[PDB]
């Protein structure tokens, strides 16, 4: 049996995997966020604790814990947890979502120049690194008390074992993280005024990190079990969803249409819209782009034409005329909908196909970016409630020229990922090829030639098209 | 009793009307267009007879045409009928909406300088003159033929009588008319080598120019009644509306979109969009110019949006969220339109597109009508007919857009051949004058602009001229 907890922001999820890798039980725990001023987002450390243990006494109060072997943890990436040296948290935690240190971003960067090379990552708000830079000039007093910097799934750890350890995806979250090196980068915690003794240890993902604390095991009702190092929400994502070795892929279609892929070595490029990381295992890296989007971007479109299901402008995308219009429909991304008009003059499931195209085009761009870096799958997993059309799913196949393999599940979340980390380090025997499945296959597609050949001309709108034209 | 005809491009239409001048009957009859190589408009002059003919016995069939008294035609205009000394058509007719003769154009006005000031245009392929210099060129043997060239209904005319006439509205749209002397330009013809000898006689459009031959009037029940000049769609639909007196003006937003004004003398604006040419009555001239239809784009956006029904549409326009962002609706015109919509945002549903729709056509339309003003018209209150105005929200956000007054009149969907009947009568009762003969369309309502709406538009149709300029290039 094995522990999977996973500090979200809306709550903790806790579960408990039996012996063959599925889902016994399940616990989740409501948490709230505090906005004392515009662009900040808090939350009290001491209240992802009380989270996470209700959720744990409420699992095993459901089955009894006293055969998990292992535990592992993912939680949201980014979070700054300032603790005291008598490991008392000095301020609220500030969140991968607080905007409040856009100006210690450009200090940051401009005391290192080689930031983006370092972290591969361009120096956002939310990144961990540039908040202590903030706490340090409006709060002296707090920053001066700092004994330790943890992440928020880390600070959850402290609780359990006494023990200060993160693994590498989430640390190279903090723009601390020498990404390639996967080590401290002394550059970059020198222009913040802190250093190593004030970061906690670094483990690989599966790599143990300490026991549960004689205390925390009894009130949990479970032995000093072994604590695995896990990783950050999208690593332990990833993990839990067997999306693991080098050239695998996965979109995800969405309230984010997110694409994350597995990288050979550590790939970047900080100018554009993809973020670099290490992956939750050794050896491994990973990259990944946000996109629309197509979920809003899709509903919109439906009330627009009159229509108020999207399985609706699906179907009415379905029977557009063989008109050619052909239409052009731009989307922009806040997010909002930059949302360039079109060209037209025909109808409305002829602009359902517009939509459904424009969609299409910004989302094989936002996979050619991220390919761009090195990464070349043979095959990508397609998961998420946006993609249960199979006539969407087979569009964006012709459109990307991209095989599309859709799967079933991943609604379990990170969770899922941490208690397969658990597993994989309390079974050293078997291999990672046996520990770590994927989804449920639903349906493979592959690319029409003669669309996708038609297509690439036709993208040649997201071309000179998309670019003429912003001004937004 | 009277009868008009109209040879359009699509139908033609037949009208009875009484010694009032109001419609007693009406019949149509359709026509085909040919288009076979790509830039090619061509139509069979004989069609047309056949089209025209069916009809008048249709209308016939529905009423007696044995009290009617004269005879008025309108037609399509710039169509370019080859005629041999046989009287016989030596390739189909290269219609208005032909595009073969590009490079011709230029060549025209290349040879004749003075030819904007000559014909007061801008050379287009879908005039007269252009085609036949084409004909020249690339079919030389057909050209070696021709004994004369006419307009559509100007050979719908020789059918009807023998006799080979015009009107100077129609003739002016050849580019072979001097539009200021009302007579053909020398100048304007021997490049493209032709010769007055092979173009028909000039008439005004109220001035009678033959009459049914026996057997014409025979087959259709008539008498051998008198035919006037008439004059082409536009000058006649305009007669019928009453457009006769300077600075009398009107906005049809019908299938086909138009701005027409009678000027005071002939004005020439040719590098502008606007178009100079002989009114169908005699010491008239006008300008006009293409729009949008409104009731293309009204019927359009009520199913894009599925709202099923103008008047729906208008109604969401006004539903519209106040604290939504603009959404422009740049409407482009080649019923045609291509159109953009540019800012869209979450924010934005059908309610406002529908406001974006109604505000981009009226901007359009106001800076359509702005550009024809600037040439020298000077409208009072301006002339609205069509069923794309329907709407009196519409027609009253047009009014506040235009800062024009919008006088709204019933009756514009009988079309030119109403004008054709009107130059008939003109004809038949020499005694009588134009005020009697010429009434203005019952005045449905009046719309005075609003002075606070129209100043709130005016920095938003400024926004939307800027706009368009701006994506104007990737047009075409």
């Amino acid at each position: 049996m094995y522990i999977g907890i996973d500090l979200g922001t809306s709550g903790v999820k806790v579960i408990l995997l039996n012996e063959q890798g599925e889902v016994v039980a399940a616990q989740t725990e409501k948490l709230t966020v505090s906005r004392p001023h515009p662009l900040w987002s808090e939350q009290d450390p001491e209240q992802w604790w009380q989270a996470t243990d209700r959720a744990m006494k409420a699992l095993g109060d459901q089955h009894s814990l006293q055969d998990v072997k292992a535990l592992g943890i993912a939680g949201q990436m980014h979070g700054a947890t300032l603790l005291d040296a008598q490991q008392r948290v000095l301020r609220p935690a500030i969140l991968w979502n607080d905007g409040r240190c856009a100006q210690e971003c450009t200090l940051l960067e401009a005391r290192v120049p080689q930031s983006r090379v370092i972290t591969g990552n361009l120096m956002m708000p939310g990144f961990t690194a540039p908040k202590l830079l903030w706490v340090q000039r409006h709060e002296p007093e707090i920053f001066r008390q700092i004994d330790k910097v943890l992440l928020p799934k880390d600070y959850l750890r402290l609780r359990m074992t006494g023990e200060f350890a993160s693994d590498m995806s989430d640390a190279a979250g903090t723009m601390w993280l020498d990404v390639a090196k996967r080590d401290w980068s002394d550059v970059m915690l020198q222009a913040c005024d802190l250093s190593r003794d004030q970061m906690p240890a670094l483990y690989e993902g599966s790599e143990i990190t300490g026991a549960l604390l004689p205390e925390v095991a009894k009130a949990w009702g479970m032995a000093t079990v072994p604590v695995v190092a896990g990783g950050g929400d999208n690593a332990a994502g990833a993990v839990g969803v067997g999306m693991v070795d080098a050239n695998q892929a996965m979109l995800s279609l969405g309230t984010s249409g997110v694409y994350f892929a597995v990288s050979e070595g550590f790939l970047s490029k900080p100018e554009s819209a993809v973020h670099s990381f290490c992956h939750a295992l050794p050896q491994r890296w990973h990259l990944m782009s946000v996109m629309l989007s197509a979920a809003s971007c899709l509903d919109w479109a439906a009330k627009l034409t009159g229509l108020s299901n999207v399985p609706a402008l699906i179907a009415a995308a379905q029977q557009a005329d063989e008109s050619a219009e052909p239409v052009w429909f731009l989307p922009y991304l806040q997010a909002k909908g930059v949302f360039f008009g079109l060209t037209h003059q025909h109808g409305p499931n002829e602009l359902a196909r517009a939509v459904l195209e424009g969609v299409g085009y910004a989302l094989a761009d936002g996979m050619d970016v991220v390919h761009a870096c090195g990464i070349k799958p043979q095959s990508v997993t397609l998961i998420g409630g946006g993609a249960r059309s199979e006539y969407w799913r087979q569009m964006l196949a012709d459109i990307s020229g991209q095989q599309l393999d859709y799967r079933t599940g991943g609604d379990v979340g990170p969770a899922l990922g941490a208690a397969r980390l658990a597993q994989i380090a309390a079974n050293p025997e078997k291999s990672l090829i046996e520990l770590l499945p994927q989804l449920p296959l639903e349906q493979s597609h592959l690319p029409d030639a003669q669309r996708y050949a038609a297509y690439q001309p036709r993208r040649e709108t997201f071309r000179r098209l998309y670019q003429q034209l912003l001004p937004l």
